[PDB]
């Protein structure tokens, strides 16, 4: 019943910038767990909430190389 979602990043310094994000991701005080798309510029990220509130991911990853960082919520819609 954990929540899950997803966020893709436009202007990373690709596949060392994608694992400073697992990091930066896996530490949060309200996450459960996360995988990044190693080939791509995108993360899984998954935390625990019934309120689905996925800004506050976004957020986290604006975090890890903020004024460079692109992160968009590419969910199924």
């Amino acid at each position: 019943n954990d929540s899950t979602a997803t966020f893709i990043i436009d202007g990373m310094h690709c596949k060392s910038c994608v694992s400073n994000i697992e990091s930066t991701l896996s530490a949060l005080q309200y996450v459960s767990s996360i995988v990044v798309s190693l080939e791509n510029r995108s993360a899984i990220v998954v935390y625990n909430a019934s309120s689905v509130t996925p800004e506050s991911l976004r957020k986290a990853i604006e975090a890890v190389s903020p004024g460079l960082y692109r992160v968009s919520i590419t969910s199924e819609v």
